């Protein structure tokens, strides 16, 4: 029953997918555009 301990490690590989934001970052850049 335990096995259903590594279901739990799924969730850090959300984890890893939070490095995506970092690529959104860049969006942030698009805003300043509007300054223009």
């Amino acid at each position: 029953d335990a096995d259903s301990s590594i279901e739990k490690q799924v969730a850090l590989l959300k984890a890893l997918y939070g490095h995506g934001q970092i690529s959104h970052k860049r969006h942030k850049t698009d805003s300043f555009v509007g300054l223009m």
